[PDB]
């Protein structure tokens, strides 16, 4: 009895912000320096078609002579992000079929938010999730937590397996970095530190259902993947790479240059890693081979998914839904793994793929988290 | 085949705060207000003996004349809290017998910092686990926490024993509140609003390892408790309840003056759902006796442990090593649920007869209830 994927859904913020918005807001509350010119330049190269904020042009977000408060940032991301999420994991528990009465799990993850009770509190209630529904709210993994969400609701749905009890979990990633847009700018400017991030993050929440297959109902879908195995990976002498560092107004994102070299090196060894440690595919050679698998990797930028492209030796084409969503969307941090596992869906829905699916995603550590997902 | 705990250790922070101490650092920044005095008078009936705090008296943390930055908050958690995290670790690894390498989990749980990487990417460094170690870090819960990183720890658990492997998971609570004492004393004063929190919050780490009891070795330690089963509950209208809200310089605590109520009818609801979902003993009607139980319950306050106490039908002596553990070390989070349980195993070690059946249960933000169901071998 496998752990398998029956409901998908995800749901960027509304408003565009666009290379010409973007600057747009630099440009209203700073004077040209270096720094900002250099951000400026490198934001129109990303590759990125669209982005995404819950914050509309007019809003007093990106009008305010003042850099809001964490307190601010908090509430900023009860008020846009959480129904964001509510919509998303409807959306997602409406694709599964299913009643919210028999969601056993919740596993939620945002990188973007910290409060007590976190945000998987408010979203039982918004959702009418049973009041023993048992929830999990990862913290300081990044744009690793997707796969890493997955990861968790795996193990918690087979230890139900174990029992011989019904278990359906509701993933929730939630993300809205575009709140911290003013306080980016402010540290870019005061510092005159090129602060990437500003051009790379858009607002998002995605949602799945897992299902350990035991007491299906007829109303709920069929599998649409299984997932056979997830491996981590910490690598050593890479903690000073990536930070998503708290301070008063908010948390600051430290991107080092060096990301699409170590993705290079990293991935194929995470894979070799994930294929050797899952007892169907270990024994045999051509299981270790990138190429015979479909691929679904977190666009930390343009840079990581060329490296990873190149590394593993596939096509740009292999990677075509993980394109697509990092050109509309933007990095989406713990949601973006989901938004190409929903284009994967939709692309088979419409007739296309290969038997299996590996999922990759850097997080912070460094981490690589790795998923293998089989065709039914 | 059950999961079990097979190590436990604590680590209190090694400077007291006892109320003397309290209201120097609150007299030497700040004049005489009723807010203050009507802290200070609260503080010296709490019925804590001893907190303690990774600052000492003579540390620049209670001199300082800034109140500090949110990044030094983090930074200080760093340098204090992952020490303490680690020995407390270690000390658990040592209790249970085993090797880092065999540790396939980490399931870890903090209210007191927020990071990326999370606190334990470093601790995975600090104690040599494997590379491939797979790794949780719990937000959102508060005094919960310690619980829920069971509850969470057991099904993942349960998840290895499905496909047959071994698994090792360490449980690791890191709780460093008295970094925010300066910011929440600021506030109190400013706003006259009078902060408990200012009075039974200390600071510790605490850890356990579990297994589930494939391929065991000689080197470790038979089971002291086996899980049987966890059950969380969230109650109705009860937002406004207790909120720890970040703001500018680290969170501020809100604890709301109906919490003992709130427990004595809240924590009997959660007993019966244990219970009844728990299939081996949800049957037989003497199983919904609390007194039939040996009890753990984490003292948010002494007036928290006072309702569970009377709504349960229990004793005093019945929660004696909640009520010892509150008394020497205060509310320390999310980690006092297992300095309790440190405190049971030792009880039983010195010959102390206890019950077959031991019950855990704390609240958490939400309002949410945790509960464990534990077993004697």
């Amino acid at each position: 009895q496998s752990v398998s994927i029956v409901g998908i859904a995800s749901r960027c913020a509304p408003h565009k912000l666009g290379a010409d918005e973007l600057e747009a807001i630099a440009r209203r509350h700073y004077s040209s320096t270096p720094s900002l010119e250099k951000m400026l330049e490198i934001n129109r190269k990303t590759r990125i078609d669209h982005r995404y904020s819950v914050f509309s042009s007019d809003h007093e977000h990106w009008h305010r002579p003042t850099i809001p408060s964490f307190s601010e940032c908090d509430s900023l991301f009860k008020e846009y992000g959480i129904p964001l999420a509510s919509a998303a994991s409807a959306r997602a528990i409406q694709d599964w079929g299913g009643v919210p009465d028999e969601i056993t799990h919740l596993v939620a993850v945002t990188c973007t938010n910290t409060a007590h009770p976190g945000f998987d509190s408010v979203l039982c209630r918004k959702l009418g999730l049973k009041c023993n529904v048992r929830r999990v709210l990862l913290h300081g993994i990044g744009c690793g937590g997707g796969i890493s969400a997955m990861r968790v609701a795996h193990e918690l749905l087979l230890g139900s397996t174990q029992q011989g009890v019904p278990a359906r979990a509701l993933i929730v990633a939630c993300e809205v970095p575009t709140v911290f847009a003013r306080s980016e700018l402010d540290i870019m400017d005061k510092t005159q530190d090129v602060n990437v991030a500003m051009c790379l993050f858009g607002d998002c929440a995605a949602a799945l259902v897992l299902s350990n297959g035991i007491g299906h109902k007829a109303s709920e879908q069929r599998p649409i993947w299984n997932i056979l195995n997830c491996e981590p990976t910490q690598f050593d002498g890479t903690e000073d790479i990536a930070h998503f560092n708290v301070h008063d107004k908010g948390y600051h994102a430290i991107i080092d240059k060096r990301i699409p070299q170590l993705t290079g090196k990293c991935v194929p060894a995470g894979f070799q890693s994930l294929i050797s440690s899952t007892p169907s595919l270990a024994l045999e050679e051509k299981n270790y081979v990138p190429s015979n698998y479909g691929w679904a990797v977190h666009p930390g930028g343009y840079a990581v998914l060329v490296a990873a492209q190149d590394a593993l030796g596939l096509t740009a084409d292999d990677l075509r839904a993980s394109y697509d969503a990092y050109r509309d969307g933007g990095n989406t941090i713990s949601t973006t793994i989901i938004r190409i596992l929903e284009k994967l869906r939709d692309e088979h829905k419409h007739g296309s793929q290969k038997d299996k699916l590996v999922l990759a995603a850097f997080g912070h550590g460094i981490t690589l988290e790795t998923a293998i997902l089989t065709r039914p």
